[PDB]
């Protein structure tokens, strides 16, 4: 226990239910055809649908959601972007040219020697780096005045097809030249010498040698295409591409040169970067002198240790539901089966594996079965066995937990053993609720994204596949009312504030809202 449990004004017990979502369609939907009369009864009257999939979630649009990113939302109270959703939210707004970091090393190009260098993997792979946000920094670089600008462009072949480079290398000689009129391309190298996460500097100095001393066959934008088309009949492919040098000394990281790298992926970065923004050219070994007075930039932060600015730096993820409850000096209670015990620890908990102070766990086994369709209960009793005692105990005035079955056996697309998982889940949360009733906590259900509720193809074939409908949102007390933010549907961002209304204790700052009930 903590000190303050008594200042809450309601105990909380929450469940997850995983994979257990809201559709109208009752073919092949295993909790319609389920008998789960206490879900039924619970989702009716006062009851919220809420958002666990798509940009609602920080995923791209029309995605499904998961575990991972549904617990994460949950237990942060916080809408959790996936950093390649970040960037391409900011090209749709043109939030580039407005960008604080991309805005700084644009202003020291321009109060130095301004030059400024675009360096990435240059595909549309959407692996490591979009094409598209290289046009993107390109028109918002232009817009900002940097005078010189030049582009480095490593070749890919592993997210795209091994000849699609000079696809992508006409469509930038053609942006450059007639869509922006700004911009020139220095360099091409493929990203087996550039792009090295296995600290082999030998093909690290190939890359590096041909951004800041030319070091490749040179070419012009005439001959260019040429020469990669030459380079694939000698079965050197875009992956492989050894460097072709454009500009001449011009096109050279030079002193005083500011860079911009733009791949969002770290692993495949950290290496070009360091040599160029700190001391690992040393490693490189080259006759070719250091460029002086360097500065580099990442689209995201490669590695921490790393002075470089980021343009979409990392969300600290501060004050999620359980560290805020610990701060208030009130105590806790996260218990899952083995299959999802992550998913109520490391994921809940903000993507880390710190247990905060006050903070109790409990890990029930799952069954050893060769396919959880074989036991569709899995161990939802015992988890539910362990909640019962702690709402007995009246320890912890927020308690939680998940049950794995709906979408642990909606995986294995059997439909008839879905439909027992449902069975056996919703029986989990009756005993629960009554035991809420009788110790006096509100309970709230849940979920972090469907499954179940969709187990065939149109055509009858299984489904196994997680889905974007609705999970419900359920609250036994009767004081309160559920109601909708204005602007947007609820989503799992809005369960732990609406908890902690309920709980009559503060929300952080960082707690992006809402809360979606009012007291009557
Ligand atoms: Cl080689
Ligand atoms: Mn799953
Ligand atoms: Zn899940």
């Amino acid at each position: 226990a903590m000190a303050n449990n008594s200042s809450v004004a309601n105990k909380v017990c929450l469940i997850v239910i995983d994979g257990w979502g809201v559709s109208e369609d009752p073919y092949g939907n295993a909790i319609l055809n389920a008998q789960t009369p206490v879900m039924d009864k619970l989702c009716s009257g006062n009851w919220a649908q809420i958002e666990a999939h798509g940009l609602h979630v920080g995923l791209p649009e029309g995605l499904m959601g998961n575990s991972e990113v549904g617990h994460l939302n949950i237990g942060a109270g916080r809408v959790i972007y996936q950093d390649i959703v970040r960037i391409n939210l900011a090209v749709k707004n043109n939030k580039f040219v407005t960008n604080e970091s991309l805005v700084d090393a644009c202003d020291r190009a321009k109060n130095g020697n301004g030059r400024l260098h675009l360096a990435g993997l240059v595909s549309d792979g959407g692996v490591h780096s979009h094409i598209d946000h290289m046009f993107a920094l390109v028109k918002a670089i232009k817009e900002l005045g940097v005078p010189e600008l030049y582009l480095h462009f490593y070749g890919d072949g592993r997210d795209t097809s091994p000849n699609s480079g000079v696809g992508f290398l006409e469509q930038t000689l053609e942006f450059l030249e007639k869509t922006t009129g700004y911009g020139k391309l220095a360099t091409v190298v493929g990203r087996y010498y550039a792009m090295d996460r296995d600290n082999r500097w030998e093909r690290i100095n190939v890359a590096y040698e041909a951004m800041i001393g030319g070091v490749g066959e040179t070419s012009d934008e005439a001959g260019v295409v040429e020469v990669v088309r030459k380079r694939y009949a000698a079965d050197e492919t875009d992956e492989f591409l050894k460097p072709i040098i454009l500009q001449g000394e011009k096109g050279r990281v030079q002193n005083d040169d500011t860079i911009i790298f733009f791949d969002y992926r770290a692993d495949r970065m950290r290496e070009i970067s360091a040599a160029m923004g700190m001391d690992r050219y040393k490693d490189c070994n080259s006759k070719l002198a250091h460029p002086s007075n360097l500065q580099v930039y990442g689209m995201t932060q490669y590695k921490a240790e790393f002075p470089f600015k980021s343009l979409f730096p990392p969300a600290s993820n501060k004050n999620v539901l359980a560290e805020w409850l610990a701060e208030q000096k009130v105590s806790q209670f996260h218990c899952a089966e083995t299959e999802k015990y992550a998913h109520v620890t490391f994921f809940f908990n903000g993507g880390l594996e710190k247990q905060f102070e006050g903070e109790e766990r409990c890990l029930v086994p799952s069954p050893k079965v060769a396919t959880y369709d074989l036991q569709p209960e899995m161990s939802a009793a015992g988890v539910a066995d362990k909640m019962i005692e702690q709402l007995e105990a009246g320890t912890h005035p927020f308690i939680m937990c998940n049950f794995a079955p709906p979408d642990m056996v909606g995986h294995t697309g059997v439909y008839e053993a879905a439909v027992k998982a449902c069975e056996a889940t919703d029986i989990a949360i009756g005993r629960i609720y009554e035991a809420t009733q009788k110790h006096g906590y509100s309970l709230m259900v849940t979920a972090d994204h469907g499954n179940a509720e969709k187990m065939k193809a149109p055509d009858g074939g299984k489904h196994t596949a997680h889905t974007c409908y609705r999970v419900p949102l359920t609250l036994s007390h009767p004081g309160f009312k559920f109601v909708d933010p204005a602007d947007r549907h609820p989503a799992l961002c809005d369960v732990a504030p609406t908890v902690l209304a309920i709980m009559g204790l503060p929300q952080p700052a960082e707690m992006t809202g809402v809360s979606i009930v009012q007291k009557i």
